[PDB]
């Protein structure tokens, strides 16, 4: 929501688009609330309270100080992710195209002949992970960098098997200008990099479910984490494959053999991590260029040993420029070995070269076998070619994207693999694997069993909510797990559809009430981002791939007003109320008509009994960052910290939301409202004195209207009690005697309350009524009725016309407790 | 958008919701444009020029003076329609429900026992037509009134055969709070009343197509207007009806017999108007309550002479308080007669009572016959009951909604009807008509045949666009009419579907290019509202039931910048470019990549080709008030921007690419259609095979150059030798201007593989002015591709270098034979 | 799937529409299988194995012997439900409209002035529950009756609050000719009436979940069954209701006070059944 606070003295004015202006010196939390309810994208903050900036940032709303209006202000007309703890700004902005450049996260790409295939004059410039090397471009009051890169395009080109790069880059850039900004993808890079270190330091055992190739670099420094992904391609599974012949498909114009090498070595690193939770020694044979080491070293320090006749720049120690044949004993006991040996494309016939390469393949495989036969705790990966050969059945198969699909694959072998059953594999099956399979993911770990773990911190970022996963197992995991961070699809669909999908790929959808979590925060990406110290320029759109984030066993659950608060609950409510609606009063109007309070709708903008629940039910697709359930619960057990609202006040908003949904045919909001009302009636064991025996009544000295009944009284309470509780009731009355006479009782008009009932309004007594309802309910005394409480002084049982007077205070003369249908009053304090 | 202008004295500011602020005195017409491109609903204007406030109001955008911050400002946080000519404000706001009241614009309703069936304690409060009686409530710098009424509910209740009013009103009120404000419905009530008087005065002959019961009162004062509706129910058509018996269905809890009487009389008035184009005398018999006269008299004066026993209507000149039996000679020759004979009942038998009513009906029918036997100009309406009887074949049958369906109907009779064939009609058929039909419309006039009329001002207000009307007949009417105001549904669908519909009721959809109008304004409801002196606080939502408005042959067509202007062209463009976009430069970047200007993206924030058209094509669902067609045409034949035609074509190609990427089929069509219109209006030629060229030479070149002769190729042309002199003339015509331009260069870049050039700035505007001069003089200038001003430096495929802004020498300008050593001119 | 087996000697031939022909003497279960895989609606069975008819009937496929080709065969060009244990044929067929008549399951309706509000000349004729009194119309090799009635229309008119019966009946009849036959609704009446007696006799304790008003008559003789439906309207729940005044809405042209009385008494019977499992 991009709130920018600039100095009041330097309150510069320009007509920027979608801007707003706010400033006030009354409270520090309500300035944040009122800012959170502004309707535009950018907000300009002029009294610039540091406290209020911190509150916004905790809520996920980006709030930063602006000191160099000349450049700081103008260079923030784009979205960004703000690390407010370290005061860092990560710009997600593709204006750098005006420099005729493509930006990448990876250094190795700069060494390929990629620039030739770009548009004429274009270059690609390395920017570092999340634009770390761009900090020179921006020298502001804060550290500033541009996290936007074109790496998605390059990776898509590599996996797309289409050849011509010029048109591909051009098409993808034009598309990027035609579609809205990929905020989720770009800010999640920052969130991953900040999140997982905090978890590894802060928690004993961290389990990450379904990592994707995007974060392959994130976990390079954290072997403590146990990863669960899709299964690996085993050799035994090649029995199903139909035999095929050589097929020379070219996928990339520029040589990407280094990307293949890097994905291979990283896959091996993570296999080793999965087996032994420690960082291994890396041994590499071949891999002469080896530039990508740099990109790995940016995330974790590793010890690299290289054997290649050419030079390898970034290696730790290039043990020998000479080739490696029988030097097995140099290899230490806790390590991984990458064997990429290609002798040479000789200038001989292709058949002769094939025999040469086949013999070389057998040599490499035997080298791997000797590597793993001698020593415990090691893993290896070999380059083989497609031929008839006998591989172990449990070995893992790798074919990552390479420049051309030309009869090569890789075999990943642990020590359990070497002495295992070996099977004969024809060249046709291996060719079928090379041609029909491209390895999608470097995480080859066994799938995650969706069971609650008591010693683990489970992290399911975008993996659990899928069409094929068991829904009830997901619900039980979220419900009963301690210490977790799990994400599901939101079900922002009308008609309450239980799945949502794109081109026959579907996801399960959940409402916040579909869970029964005891102690957890159920918020948006904004809320979860704030809980971990980040804020963002751009909120979730109501219709999109929006996810609920659920944090189980968090430090922050009891900080109700601090994290996943009601910031922005009324942003959409206010936009609709002031632009499109029939009247700005429509809300109070509808809420009173929904609770059968139509008897008078006269100036109901004052002292309405409905609550936050109405906007959390109706506009949930916008403000689901609120966590309505925790808000209700924490106010059940004070341990009402700011509000002290009676439960009937919550139930009334529930009923109003149900009627609204039925009018709009919003089936989802109808369910959500019914379920929240159920949760309320579970947390509060509410009772209704629909058949009362006694009542509390207030009597006034003067009555500014013509009255036709003998006794004008305000029925201020109605209750159902046994006689023995009359002292208890009395005590509770005494408990607020001061407060009872303190209230500023006012009346301004008379109206018809029902057929044959003519009453005078009473104002200013309702807050006291709710405090007293809370006290009676806490004391297990049945107080209140099924209907809504309407404070009124009955004037006559006749049908008379409405009369108005100026606000005339009313004065209390006695506050009595009387038995219904008994002329006997059982208490009369003055 | 509510534009609210506050004075320096009232420069007070609060945090109003969805608010914005603008103010400036360094620009003239651009203050209105820049206001028109702001994103929120309400805007506050602080250092305001009266001129730009007027420009906004002419464009349809409501712009009001605000002086009473205490009440006037707080009470304009709701939408309204503003008559800026008379400076009056019609509020459309239903906050008045907080008074426990139902508001009607009709006085007769107040006399019924309707208040009894409302919610307890609620009242019904008569308000003036379009809230005339609310002006007392508001004491502002301007006239102010609240046009919102609950008549939607009352009318729907009467026509919906729902029984219980209390629940119906309650449900409809809740619905009204749950759905957005019916602005089209409410403000068109104002628009009709301002429109049609202006048309009657300003034009001789006015034809109104398909009026509905909503505007029943509007045309009461204009028999000059000839209206065409769906048609009448004739007695001749009762042969189809299957015989039925009495079925006593109750329609309303409170007596609405006065609505029936009024609708009958009004139907008769409009029939009389249809036959003889002049206002009649009104004679009525029975009609004891007589209030609806008031509601009629508020729009037009009529002469009301009623005969009613011992009862006194409202304003009827009571020719006799005695019962009327054989006084036919008292009734004048230019008149209308309504025969509602009370027919009072009693406590007698229902069968005997039926015979009583039958005899009374026969008396009434003979009464009508005696009325019509004489006279040159008369029309009559009679109350009958269901019985066997012989009615004229050409007579019209009326059954307007009444309290109960109790064996009663009304017959409309012409002077032509009496002298026509009479046919026997059984009681069963009459019961079938009473039970199965309620007359929907008081205009029973024959339908409009969709043919152009040359002497008439035709008005088709939401009537022509429909599934069943001939689409090509509509296109020809709009295209070839001389003086009309016609509305059609706009094709705001993403897939190019030519129809749009709900529950088997469909409408044809058109694009602005689907027409070929000669001199006409094709704009939105806002634009049309502005042309007639009204403005509105909030524009139409892009995917609503939005209508194109076409005004043929108006005085305002040539006033381009005043009406149907470019206000709001970039409102959505600016919201998208900031906010959600990948980059704030995204627009210029995409137009340069789509027109093959990808060689460099450096010099594109400055000196880009057209984008005025770009946002009018792709964001058309928002700014369809622009009328891009007249804008293109008027700039072909001057009658400011001085924009080259290729400049428009490039934006067309960019919009086509954008639509193809978004799969916006309608925008793709619209873009291709506009490019077609451009190449139609401009007979463009391209010198793709160059013959000669214009070259500029400078002494200073801040970069290392590896070519022998550095020059800026400022032109390419295909010409005959005989035309070489004329070209020189044009060069001389702006020689000063050519050396005058402040040409600047800032960096070097790659223009293609193996080409290394330096950017050029400040020459492009001169290039377009000169292109216009070449095209006007029928000399082929320019190329199919886009013009890129550059000085070739080398064919060396070298890396790009940047320097500070360096001016250029312009030592010489010249025209040289391409591939020839011959230069044919070289001015100092 | 309407398999009709007729005598091989009397193998009459006509070009009926959607018919088929099968006959074989190799196996008794595979003749049933091969018949079950034929594609048309009606099948004509010529070697007419009694065993194979029983197998089909056990599978749900109607399989009946045809002996009076002249009328039995032609009066089976309509769908039906076949009680193959008792050899009874319940026709679900609305051809009886050609007799200018409306058929009802309930005797009380005949005492109301309903016939006046029909189309001219039309009558309503009581036919008994699932057409028990229609067995006189059909005297075939099997017991035969027409279970089709217009009672759905009358009940819908009573609950629809629209007044004019003539147009309502006409509209609903025209609709019935324009839409396919409501087989599920009509055969489920027969299935309920056969099913629940078998269950009460065959099982100790029978629980029926969510009975609807349609089968209000089915359980009149079985108080052993415990029924579970939607909750009742309690007096205490009137506290929520908004106060209103007299509103005289007329829902039916002919007096249906007897339907009200019957529904009241039957509701009371079932409440008593729910409390005390006896009549
Ligand atoms: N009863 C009640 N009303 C609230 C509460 N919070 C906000 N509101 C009402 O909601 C309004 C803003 O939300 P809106 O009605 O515009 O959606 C405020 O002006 C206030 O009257 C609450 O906790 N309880
Ligand atoms: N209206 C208009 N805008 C132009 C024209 N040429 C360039 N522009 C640019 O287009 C912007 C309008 O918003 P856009 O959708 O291009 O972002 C203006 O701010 C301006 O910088 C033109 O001829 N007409």
């Amino acid at each position: 929501m991009k709130v920018l606070a600039l100095r009041h003295s330097v309150a510069q004015v320009y007509a920027d688009t979608q801007i707003y202006t706010h400033d006030d010196t009354k409270d520090s939390y309500e300035n944040a609330f009122l800012i959170s309810n502004l309707t535009t994208h950018n907000i300009l903050y002029f009294n610039y309270s540091a406290r209020t900036l911190e509150i916004l940032n905790k809520s996920g709303i980006a709030a930063i100080e602006i000191q160099s209006l000349e450049e700081l202000f103008t260079l923030i007309r784009c979205n960004f992710t703000y690390d407010y703890e370290n005061n860092v700004v990560y710009l997600h902005d593709y204006s750098y195209y005006t420099n005729n450049e493509i930006r990448t996260d990876q250094h190795w790409i700069t060494k390929t002949n990629i620039e030739e295939y770009l548009l004429p004059g274009w270059k690609l410039t390395y920017v570092g992970y999340n634009g770390n090397d761009t900090r020179g471009h921006y020298n502001f009051s804060f550290t500033c960098q541009n996290a936007a890169t074109d790496d998605d395009i390059i990776i898509e080109y590599i996996y797309s098997e289409a050849l011509d790069f010029q048109n591909f880059m051009l098409r993808k850039i034009k598309e990027r200008m035609t579609t809205s900004l990929p905020i989720a993808r770009l800010s999640n890079r920052v969130f991953r990099d900040k999140l997982f270190p905090l978890l590894v330091k802060k928690h004993k055992r961290v389990v990450n479910v379904g990592p994707r190739n995007e974060s392959m670099f994130t976990f390079l420094n954290f072997p403590s984490i146990r990863q669960f992904s899709n299964g690996p391609y085993l050799v035994k599974n090649t029995i199903k494959l139909k035999q095929e012949r050589w097929l020379g498909k070219r996928v990339s114009q520029f040589d990407i053999g280094q990307y293949k090498n890097m994905l291979n070595v990283i896959t091996t690193i993570y296999h080793y991590y999965n087996l032994y939770q420690e960082k291994p020694i890396i041994y590499m044979v071949g891999s002469a260029p080896s530039y990508w080491i740099y990109d790995v070293r940016q995330y974790s320090d590793f010890l690299f040993e290289t054997w290649d006749p050419l030079d390898t720049p970034y290696s730790s120690i290039h043990h020998k420029e000479l080739f490696f044949a029988k030097d097995i004993g140099k290899l230490k006991d806790n390590s991984i070995l990458y064997i990429d040996i290609r002798t040479d494309r000789g200038n001989a016939d292709w058949k002769e070269w094939r025999k040469v390469v086949e013999l070389q393949t057998i040599s490499n495989l035997n080298l791997a076998y000797q590597y793993l036969a001698t020593g415990k705790s090691k893993v290896c990966c070999v380059k083989l070619t497609a031929m008839d050969l006998e591989l172990p059945v449990s070995a893992k198969l790798l074919h990552h994207p390479t420049t051309e699909i030309r009869s090569e694959f890789y075999l990943l072998l642990d020590i359990w693999d070497v002495n295992n059953i070996k099977r004969f594999i024809p060249k046709g099956a291996l060719y079928s694997f090379i041609n029909n399979v491209i390895t999608d993911n470097v995480f080859i770990q066994s799938p995650f069993k969706i069971r609650t773990s008591v010693s683990d911190y489970i992290v399911a970022l975008y993996a659990l909510s899928n069409d094929f996963n068991n829904r009830e197992d997901i619900i039980n995991l979220i419900n009963n797990q301690k210490q977790s961070l799990i994400t599901v699809r939101i079900n922002n669909t009308f008609k309450d559809e239980p799945k949502v999908g794109f081109k026959s790929i579907y996801d399960w959808t959940f409402l916040p009430t579909d869970f029964e979590t005891t102690n957890a925060i159920v918020t948006s990406y904004d809320g979860c981002l704030g809980i971990f110290g980040l804020s963002i320029s751009l909120a979730s759109k109501p219709t999109g791939n929006n996810h609920l984030f659920i944090l189980n066993g968090t430090d922050k659950y009891y900080k109700l007003d601090q994290f996943a608060n009601h910031t922005g609950i009324s942003r959409r409510s206010h936009q609709v109320r002031f632009s499109e609606s029939a009247t700005s009063y429509s809300g109070y109007i509808f809420r009173d008509l929904s609770n059968s309070n139509f008897n008078l709708i006269g100036t109901n903008v004052e002292n309405s009994v409905s609550g936050h629940v109405y906007n959390a039910l109706i506009y949930y697709r916008y403000n689901y960052s609120f966590d309505l359930k925790r808000w209700i619960y924490l106010h059940s057990v004070e341990k009402g910290k700011y509000y002290e609202h009676a439960p009937i006040e919550l139930i009334y908003a529930c009923k109003s939301a149900k009627e609204f949904a039925s009018l709009q045919d919003d089936l989802t909001v109808l369910r959500y409202a019914n379920e929240i009302e159920n949760y309320i009636n579970k947390v509060y064991s509410i009772t209704y004195a629909d058949d009362p025996n006694y009542f509390i009544g207030i009597k006034f000295n003067n009555i500014p209207y013509i009255y036709d009944v003998k006794v004008p009284h305000l029925t201020f309470g109605v209750l159902y009690i046994s006689d023995n509780m009359i002292p208890d009731v009395v005590k509770i009355m005494k408990s607020m005697k001061q407060e009872l006479f303190g209230m500023d009782v006012t009346t301004s008009y008379t109206y018809m309350l029902s057929d044959g009932v003519y009453v005078a309004n009473v104002s200013g007594v309702l807050a006291t009524y709710f405090k007293m309802y809370n006290l009676f309910y806490k004391n297990q005394i049945t107080f209140g009725q099924s209907r809504m409480f309407i404070p009124h002084i009955t004037l006559s049982f006749s049908n008379n016309k409405t009369v108005r007077i100026e606000t005339t205070k009313l004065r209390i003369k006695s506050i009595y407790l009387r038995k219904i249908r008994g002329d006997t009053v059982f208490d009369m304090p003055e």
